[PDB]
């Protein structure tokens, strides 16, 4: 069940992390001279799941797929048939996510979760529905599809370790996102609106000011509970959204990391740490994404990331790029040589 | 000559940039979207040793290392001995940036250019003397010895292009070399010494005014002219400081890219900057060094690193790093599908 799910997420452990952080301080250089490098090696020490030492395995980057209502409150530029046709191109090897995963060693796994089309052969099929609710009028799901969703996607997640993936990256394709994402990130933050709505996918400038008016309405409309982070999913968020927060989940619940990608992953992140505090140890870090509201959603995970590319890709781009970082913070603590 | 070698650095081709940006807008993403990793792209496709084209073949990271008179100023906490000790580590492999450069696959060549030791068996011996002069009480050198080490370091970086190298990545390694760094900072910027001198390798704090002053102390002795930037070097840099220069002056004579590390390289690019402002366009950055002075120097260089590490290792480790960055700006270029 989704309740001993969230449960059993193991916290971190202390002593694998005493253990890496002595070894690191008796390595080849100044004490804290690799400085993120070293903090991200104890981090990964103390994952259950890496087995008490930092390591990569296999990797997967979990590229979440599915349509939007609110796509019909003229909120996105590119047509809502996009979607469809880049998770075709996922199955291909063409996009942008699946270069860089390939350049890192990484297999993408395209899930639809709720695509407006008819099913793409060779996509993962979680679909809840044929896009979501427009969510200025109405709620995006009911509790039921976010609950059954979020325990769908943990176990695909879960089960992938028990093949040898070690380290996953998330990321999301959908048309008109941007919009929930910026939702959710008001809620939990307690920003207004036009702190966090941006540009997206190249939006207009002259579009704004609806997109702002939009997130408001939407909030407006569904009261979400920004203590109840399934609530705030369900009413403001997207199948996409809640997918995200899905491989969040099941990462932690396997005790293992994962690579958040840009906003969209960071305003899943938000809803995956109200509902499992628990989350937060297993979370990584990528970018720092080009869009508006990146900086409040960061400040509020306490998060600082590696990468300044000025991206704004997403569906997964940044955690690709970001894993051979990890991977470097494995290296270090394992083949460097010993000051004395 | 040096003189010639200056002279003969190629202009970037602007018709392969233009040729780049058009195939990178045609990309299947929207437009801009991949932020620094697109201008990434065009500024190698400028770059004449690359062939008109974004590519990475072999990748060398250069680490020059040095002695400093000014060690006996009481500047740095590391013995004297270290640098020659940890030169003949870099032969073994076990240091951070050979790990790093191994994820990399890069070699590291280590370059003496002025230990104070007898030479290490398998380190490429350009050596100017044991140890460069104690630039708070005269220059570190000759003039003469400057664009000699700059001339040769410069031939030998070319001619390993012209066995496979398209990529490399410049360090040093030198006790006490954080002194003169912080002393080029502030000849060339114009900054007072407090605002860019730093901890260095862990110098405890209580010592910090007195590295200040030898700083002071270093060019009020010497006037370095910082409209020269071959005198700024001789007087109050060092070897390992000119052999960084020399690779950037060799790499730009080549038309081929160099990736910068911390705050001593970034000190060494504003003197390769001013000797040659035609080298800049070949400078890629890695990552922003955690010494109290790279703000300031990165702002002179008009430079933003993609990296966030709080890393003050040195010996070219960023660098190391930075290179999947480079190789993952050209896989995006040659293997994205297109929107058409
Ligand atoms: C060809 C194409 C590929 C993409 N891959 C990610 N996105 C990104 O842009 C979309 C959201 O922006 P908005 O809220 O402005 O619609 C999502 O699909 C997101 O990952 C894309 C967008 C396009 C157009
Ligand atoms: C074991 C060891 C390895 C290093 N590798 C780079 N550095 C770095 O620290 C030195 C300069 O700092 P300062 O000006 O405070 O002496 C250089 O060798 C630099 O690359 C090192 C320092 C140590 C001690
Ligand atoms: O950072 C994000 O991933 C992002 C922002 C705008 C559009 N698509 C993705
Ligand atoms: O950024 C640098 O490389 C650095 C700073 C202090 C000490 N060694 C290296």
């Amino acid at each position: 069940t989704l309740h001993a799910l969230l449960r059993d997420i193991p916290a971190p452990d202390a002593e694998a992390m005493a253990r890496a952080q002595q070894h690191i301080d008796g390595l080849l250089k100044p004490p804290g001279s690799l400085g993120r490098l070293e903090t991200l090696a104890v981090q990964l020490a103390g994952m259950p799941g890496l087995n008490g030492t930092p390591q990569v395995g296999e990797k997967a980057v979990l590229v979440m797929c599915a349509d939007h209502g609110v796509w019909d409150e003229g909120v996105a530029v590119s047509p809502k048939i996009v979607t469809a046709i880049q998770a075709a191109n996922m199955t291909r090897g063409t996009t942008g996510v699946c270069v860089l995963a390939a350049q890192a060693g990484a297999k993408v796994h395209v899930i639809d979760v709720g695509i407006d089309a008819e099913p793409i052969p060779g996509v993962v099929n979680m679909r809840v529905a044929r896009g979501c609710g427009n969510i200025a009028v109405g709620p995006a799901m009911s509790r039921l599809q976010a609950e059954a969703l979020l325990l769908e996607v943990s176990r695909y997640t879960c089960d992938l370790a028990q093949r040898g993936v070690t380290l996953f990256g998330v990321g999301e394709l959908g048309m008109a996102n941007t919009t929930p994402a910026a939702a959710m990130v008001s809620v939990f933050t307690g920003s207004d609106a036009k702190e966090v709505v941006g540009i997206g996918a190249n939006l207009p400038p002259s579009r704004i000011d609806n997109k702002v008016d939009v997130v408001r309405r939407a909030i407006a409309i569904n009261q979400p509970n920004p203590r109840d982070g399934i609530d705030v999913l369900s009413k403001v968020g997207g199948f996409d959204l809640v997918g995200m927060t899905g491989v969040m989940l099941g990462a932690a619940r396997c005790g293992l990391p994962v690579l958040l990608d840009g906003f969209l992953s960071y305003s899943a992140a938000l809803a995956a740490c109200q509902i499992a505090p628990a989350v937060r140890p297993y979370l990584i870090p990528s970018h720092f994404s080009a869009e508006k509201g990146a900086r409040i959603a960061l400040a509020h995970l306490s998060m600082e990331p590696y990468l300044h590319m000025a991206m704004r890709l997403g569906a997964g781009s940044g955690a690709a790029l970001a894993m051979p970082i990890v991977e470097a913070a494995c290296a270090m603590f394992h083949n460097m040589g010993e000051l004395a």
